[PDB]
């Protein structure tokens, strides 16, 4: 079957290292500003849908801002919105006109300005792209969603695997490097028997397509269930492995790296009426209960129809980095910590130390189940002040002489061993 080539392996391990990128929403929707879905939530013609691509003029776009803007929040990579459910390409494809390029006034392929800069700049570029489309009448039998965009014609689903197949070819020719491929949508024809097979939509040929051009290009799927042979990441869609609360889970953590996506208000495209984005100590907070579950977080702004990210995710964006600027190189680098997550906060690991983010925690005092290796000394991360702690074949007792500040109470514990992998 699939063995990943050693480049990949290389690539898995950076992208666990980096834990940190930024998702990006971007489409003729935004014009709309009600969410990405907007098309098929209310039940959208395709045609009149497509009629706004002639006045779409993001003015104020500006690619090497958005990276900057990116990179200063410590973030390693950017996963931005090739072609999403409404079939609109957002780089110069050659199989539709019905793209960025030909179809607007803007007449700019945004993605090939990103990937220059992301180049120029040191910054990872990962490529969504839709197995769903809503528009496209060889995108036949339907699944649940789409039913009411007036398509009144069919056409053959070879059609259209062989549409997906040259888009991703030209995705992965004509952009540099591409650290990942994030295909979603195929949950969309769950409702039919054979809805979730690797045949039906063609996965095996995908895949293969895609590491034959790029062999390091990590591939991921949001499917929310056991990853396919050949996906080089697994996606948690609103939750942290093994977490649940938003319903979109709840299937097994694998063996390959996780990354879990969030939107940093509620809404993953741009919203007008949604403008509660989250505090910057909650964003904090998120990224390091991720790093602490061993997984990257991927954390989502949706651009304005004028082409600018929105001025209150900058100043979150801002604010991350001025955390990492501090307490990055407890979590870059690092890897789920051998104490698993805990009501008070996580633990992340590197060689043999061990990072404790207390996130949540009014005692003085703090118990960590681990035993087996001798703990050599303990310190605050930031003041490097040592900390009192006791040692026993039951575990280690930290003791605190003030109780603790937020975001993140970090400690920094050396041992003389190892750590381990699980
Ligand atoms: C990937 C994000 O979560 C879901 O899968 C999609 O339906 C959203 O539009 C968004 O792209
Ligand atoms: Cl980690
Ligand atoms: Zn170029």
């Amino acid at each position: 079957g699939y063995t990943p080539s050693a480049d990949n392996l290389k690539a898995r391990e950076t992208f666990q290292d980096d834990k940190f990128g930024i998702f990006i929403h971007w489409g003729i929707y935004s014009m709309l500003a009600d969410g990405e879905w907007v098309m098929h939530n209310k039940n959208l013609n395709w045609e009149e849908y497509a009629k706004l691509a002639s006045g779409f003029y993001p003015a104020k776009f500006n690619a090497a801002e958005w990276v900057a803007a990116i990179k200063a929040s410590g973030a390693k990579y950017i996963t931005i919105t090739s072609r999403h459910h409404d079939g609109f390409s957002m780089y110069a494809t050659q199989q539709s006109d019905y793209n960025i390029v030909d179809a607007t006034p803007f007449k700019r392929d945004v993605i090939h300005e990103l990937a220059d800069e992301c180049r120029k700049q040191g910054i990872r570029l990962h490529l969504y792209y839709s197995h769903l489309d809503w528009r496209r009448d060889d995108y036949y039998p339907l699944g649940r969603t789409g039913k009411g965009t007036g398509r009144t014609t069919q056409g053959k689903w070879e059609d259209y695997c062989a549409f997906m197949n040259n888009q991703l070819t030209e995705l992965l020719t004509n952009y540099g490097l591409i650290g990942a491929i994030w295909f979603d949508g195929m949950w969309d024809k769950d409702i039919y028997p054979d809805g979730m097979t690797a045949k039906t939509w063609n996965l095996n040929e995908q895949y293969t397509l895609i590491h034959r051009l790029q062999p390091a290009c990590l591939i991921g799927n949001n499917h929310h269930i056991t990853p396919f042979a050949g996906e080089d990441i697994q996606i948690f869609e609103r939750d942290l492995p093994g977490e649940n609360k938003a319903g979109l889970s709840g299937q097994d953590i694998s063996r390959l790296p996780l990354e879990t996506c969030e939107t940093m208000n509620g809404m993953w495209g741009y919203k007008i009426t949604d403008q509660d984005y989250k505090s910057t100590k909650i964003l904090i907070q998120y990224l390091v209960k991720a790093a602490g579950k061993n997984a990257n977080l991927l954390m989502n702004v949706g651009p304005q129809p004028n082409g600018e990210l929105p001025t209150v995710a900058v100043q979150r964006l801002r604010e991350m980095g001025e955390w990492m600027k501090i307490y990055a190189p407890t979590i870059q680098g690092t890897r789920g910590g051998v104490v698993t997550p805990r009501d008070w906060g996580v633990t992340t690991q590197k060689g043999k130390t061990l990072y404790v983010h207390v996130l949540n925690l009014d005692d003085k005092a703090l118990f960590l189940p681990y035993a087996g290796n001798k703990l050599k000394s303990a310190v605050e991360y930031q003041s490097r002040k040592s900390v009192r702690f006791i040692q026993d074949r039951d575990g280690i007792l930290l003791k605190f002489t003030d109780k603790p500040h937020s975001p993140d109470y970090v400690l920094e514990l050396t041992f003389a061993n190892e750590l381990p992998l699980n």
